[PDB]
DNA sequence: ACGTTGTAT
DNA sequence: GATCATACAACGTA
DNA sequence: GATCATACAACGTAA
DNA sequence: TACGTTGTAT
């Protein structure tokens, strides 16, 4: 009884159904559209404790699943009719499935195995991938509520799967023990590998499946390119549409949030803007893609930034070498949850973001951890490892000192022991402040001495060598990162990358990248020069050109005839304007023309050449970090 | 509680500074001086602690951790256990801050007495731009300011950056210690009340400040309409601001197009956003967002919200959104989506409002910043104000105007064009009253109506439709703003307290077909549901009532109570002007295309020398004036004809267009001239959207 | 004395 | 992303 | 519009 | 050894 949960009139078991709803939002369109005579519905909000582990008092310690267990009627002990899990058709909605999958399975197993827990399948257009075509649906919370009854509620129309058998009992216990124990994390990933009414063993893995690969590819690990989470990207792309360029004035952070949402990020708003914050932070991102005015955080707090509704916000001058040869027919582009816009799968990096800022994400199965790095060193190790491609590892570390945190704290991490780091691929680093380390509250730290002096372990200080070695030890002077160079390669699978295998596949990237950009450029130099031509070609004959447009009937195929000139030629000199006709705009095309006849045979040739085009690489790069460079801040030593 | 505290205890140097929103209020913290300098943020608007009771300030959360802040009971005489120096009301630039500053004076002149009159009490002022060329950096707390420094730079490269700053919330923490803490650079006035004016400040805050005052309060605005400073001076301004801003931009709606002004931007806003009827949906925060950072300073929330009224069909006659998902239900009208749920979209009856918005038809304004332009009105086709109806609340008056039926309101307006001396009691044969989206009936009788849309206020009564089927009650519809889950709690609760034995059962029999369906069960035939449904009228929800006030700001800028005759002969005068703006808008486009459309004929007529001009002249322009006495407007359409118009097809199309364009240009010059063809268009058009856009009347009267 | 209404904090 | 408490006019029922 | 609790992978810290 | 962190997600 007790708990925000909507209670059915009826007693009959055999009748009485009881719905578990994933979003509030979602709960409160169910409790609009409910049955009232036999349907209940209970709402849901966030995500569930995993009660796979916990124990019975832990379990009635979370107030959700607490609530859970009081609405259903049964103590965790195993001593309403249906019980039915109603969730999104999203990757979560399946999560929040699985977990409680578990919660029924380990603690209510009688419940699991009489047959009384249900499972909703909402559609997508058809819950499959689009499998049936070949021979959109919104969320559960943007649905109307008469939609959601004809969907999940009304059992006339809805689609509901009953929920161990005999012989499943023994894989049902065993299959969602390996998905949902948090010790068994290589057991999930090596699972991933070989992967890569309804059974509550089918059901469990098919559908932590689906969230285990999701959130990997679409989340938490980063693209190798970009060096951008889809989150991310979504963000700086939308942001650029926007306008909202260095030199433009800056736009209400809540409006930019609304914009990636609604276009591209089909997810909640503190999630996106949680993101964006971090792109601005500068003591949070070594090389911040978003510069912005009003609170966005202190060292000593980063999570002290006010409200996207507060603040203002607007790209930075580093975030152009991201996007600025975006329109250059660059990039794949692929169509947004809806199909209603298109969105690119990547953006043009002239740097290698990836390494330059790194990113930190939590999967399941994986997890990534990449620190930052300065931008000239690595910036001139890209530009030695195309003149050498043969070059090792020994011989780039002499180039990039090591990760670049934006703190002036140093590392104390020896070069030896970096070397390892880098060959192969995980380790940790460590720093010790000078100007406190990375992620390091200097409000924090003064807390944690104070409560030293307050014990009186330090007498002398109202000499001092003997003193510091102690607190790097004791307090957060001296902190250490994990470094876990995990990402998304090119072939589009995760994989764990050294330093050399990076820097080798990212110029792979850029070489790509370059040779669609000049492709792109070759086409408009081409047809405008092409253009060009055939104007001079009316130029010297205006007179029989005019004369033809004024006394033939249908033009288009007379121009061609005359002068032997293409369809597209025909067309632009029809376009052509009364103005143009004068003397000057005559001298202004030949002018025109003078200048792309020089640049079309360089486009062709750079292509053709592997040599000229490795020299222009070697020249941005070092025309990149010339620009948006900076000194080293946190040495290494 | 959630107060930063400073280390010193010294009150000589000790300042505590009340925030106005909690955003502001970590911003504030994050810069105040931990030595001196006390933080505490005030979690939305205080309570007008005027009339309460000491008690009753120590009751509310807001006034009563300001008490322990301070460290002063309500009982004056108590200032020997004050804990810091100087007391600082600090809010945001918009006339809530006012407002709100005005609430915390009154809390201190009543119950804190003795910090007001010794001189603890302080008011911040926080700027209103920041102006910004180079090292160099300055700041405007008025428009009059702002100028100033933008006249002193223009001597200075670069371009000034103006930015405006809606709120303490969006300012950093660093701008704000130079603005408001820092007492180096800070711009902060004493609140003093000398001896004699004591008797003044007593008294014309209470004015302000007295629940009973309001007719005080109305006059009082007709006749309105340093280190240290007075706080009676303060005070009287600082809440005529806000009185005013209320009532001019927030509750009362414009007699035109019957919008208030967060309906209007939004309105519009969805416009510009290509929100059209036709159009697919957009979610809800998009929408919100653009009007906020367009045009709408203010909370996302209350936006949002009334962006929710206009779309619910059971509480706008004629919505003027569309949305899907849960955008609330008749029973629980407040329990509808977040914004980021929700995709909206303007609805058919919005055009009315919007088709003729780029008709060079209404006046555009500028923005709060200035970046953009905003309407001040929309050319309504219908008088919206009387067929959707707003309730609102402001300073000294308020505003209660009920919804009525579209055909019945234009039929009206129709007569009156016919007949200008058509009299109230004509027009109440047309418009039986208020038409509310509701299939109950008003039992208000046509004589006591009349007197309410003759002296402009009054009251309506309405009453559940209901009928008695196999013996039991049927309640079939119930009245305007009547919940049913309520209705059903209240005859329930009666069931519970025994005061109703002879009811039965109580059921809810509302589904999806029916929508309303509420059954009354007696336990037997011989008791009278007709006695048990008189009683219930009086003691449920089952009948109630309407406050009506019809009060708008009319065409004159100034609100006034309006008959419903002033109200139909005042917007006519507004259609009529509307209108009369459209044909001279098409009228000059038709006017300059034919201009252009001469000169292109003339360039045809002589091609040969026309482009012999153009090669031989370096600058053709004046040239093709002269040979062809053609004008300079002229000359730029013949330059930019393209050599596919030269062709006798194209000619034969300008011709046409002309021919057509000739004839569109007599007919708007006759209609503008004479006011009886005028009045036969306006006869028209009214009818026309009555016929499209009209709909039979929903709640009967009888 | 309370409780409504709707834009605002 | 549901939950809190206020201003303002003013009438209607307990 | 500040405040609430969870999933997911594994380092470090003092236990 | 459980516990605290980290950042996108509900
Ligand atoms: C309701 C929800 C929370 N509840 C509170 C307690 C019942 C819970 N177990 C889940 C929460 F604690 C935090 C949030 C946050 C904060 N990061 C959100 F941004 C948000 O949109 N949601 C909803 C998207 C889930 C929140
Ligand atoms: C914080 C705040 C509320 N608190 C609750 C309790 C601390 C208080 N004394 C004030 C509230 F009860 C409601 C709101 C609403 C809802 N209409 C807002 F839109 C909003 O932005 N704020 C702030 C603009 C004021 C709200
Ligand atoms: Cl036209
Ligand atoms: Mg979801
Ligand atoms: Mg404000
Ligand atoms: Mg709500
Ligand atoms: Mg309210
Ligand atoms: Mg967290």
């Amino acid at each position: 009884l007790p708990g925000k949960l909507a209670d059915c009139t009826a007693q009959d078991l055999n009748r009485t159904e009881l719905f578990l709803v994933e979003g509030d939002s979602a709960g409160g369109s169910a409790k609009q559209a409910r049955d009232r005579e036999y349907q209940a519905i209970m709402p849901l909000k966030g995500k569930i404790l995993n009660t796979w582990e916990v124990s019975s008092d832990e379990v009635l310690a979370s107030q959700e699943v607490h609530d859970i267990s009081v609405a259903i009627g049964i103590d965790p002990d195993s001593d309403y009719g249906k019980i039915c899990i109603l969730a999104d058709a999203d990757s979560d909605g399946l999560h929040i499935a699985t977990l409680l999958c578990a919660l029924f399975v380990r603690h209510f197993r009688t419940l699991v195995k009489e047959g009384h827990v249900y499972v909703a399948l909402p559609p997508l257009y058809a819950l499959t991938e689009e499998e049936k075509t070949g021979v959109r649906f919104k969320g559960l919370g943007e649905m109307n509520p008469m939609q959601l009854r004809e969907t999940t509620l009304d059992p006339n129309t809805r689609r509901l799967v009953q929920l161990i058998s005999d012989e499943d009992e023994q894989q049902t216990t065993a299959i969602m023990d390996m998905l949902l124990a948090k010790k068994r994390s290589e057991d999930r990933r090596n699972w991933l590998q070989e992967k890569g009414r309804l059974a509550l063993h089918e059901f469990t893995e098919n559908a932590y499946l689906n969230y285990s690969m999701y959130v990997i590819m679409d989340r938490a690990l980063p693209f190798i390119g970009d060096g951008l989470k889809p989150v991310q990207r979504r963000i700086v792309y939308a942001m650029s549409e926007l306008g909202l360029n260095a030199s433009a004035k800056f736009k209400k952070s809540a409006r930019t949030v609304g914009d990636v949402l609604g276009k591209y990020h089909p997810h909640g708003d503190s999630a996106c803007y949680e993101a964006m914050v971090l792109m601005a932070q500068p003591f949070s991102y070594r090389y911040p893609l978003v510069d912005g005015q009003g609170n966005w955080g202190a060292p000593d707090d980063p999570k002290s930034f006010a409200a996207m509704r507060y603040t203002e916000s607007r790209l930075s001058k580093y975030a152009e070498l991201l996007l600025s040869e975006l329109g250059q027919g660059t990039v794949d582009w692929v169509p947004n949850f809806d199909g209603t816009l298109q969105e690119p799968k990547m953006l043009p990096a002239r740097l290698p973001n990836i390494l330059l800022n790194g990113t930190t994400g939590i999967a399941v199965g994986m997890a990534t951890d990449i620190p930052p790095h300065n931008l000239r060193e690595v910036a001139k190790a890209a530009i030695t490892l195309i003149e050498q491609p043969k070059t090792t590892l020994d011989e780039l570390l002499d180039i990039v000192q090591g990760p670049d945190f934006p703190t002036e704290a140093e590392i104390i991490t020896s070069r030896a022991e970096i070397r390892k780091i880098y060959q192969n691929g995980r380790g940790s680093v460590r720093m010790r402040a000078v100007a406190l380390p990375h992620q390091v509250s200097g409000a924090k730290v003064l807390e944690q001495i104070a409560a030293q002096m307050r014990n009186k372990k330090l007498p002398m200080v109202d000499d001092m060598e003997q003193v510091m070695n102690h607190l790097f030890a004791t307090t957060d002077l001296e902190k250490s990162y994990r470094i876990n160079l995990n990402m998304i390669g090119l072939d589009g699978r995760p994989a764990v990358k050294n330093l050399l295998e990076i820097l080798s596949e990212w110029l792979v990237f850029r070489r790509d990248t370059v040779r669609r950009r000049l492709n792109h450029r070759l086409e408009k130099v081409l047809k405008r020069l092409h253009i060009l031509e055939g104007l001079l070609v009316a130029f010297l004959n205006i007179d029989e050109v005019i004369e033809i447009i004024r006394t033939e009937d249908e033009p288009k195929p007379a121009l061609m005839s005359r002068f032997g000139i293409s369809e597209t030629q025909a067309e632009a000199i029809l376009e052509l304007k009364l103005r143009h006709l004068a003397k000057l705009e005559e001298m202004k095309i030949r002018g025109e023309q003078s200048e792309l006849e020089k640049e079309r045979d360089q486009l062709q040739a750079i292509l053709a050449s592997e040599r000229k085009m490795n020299n222009l690489l070697k020249k941005e790069l070092q025309a990149d970090a010339d620009a948006f460079g900076d000194d080293r801040r946190s040495p290494l030593h």
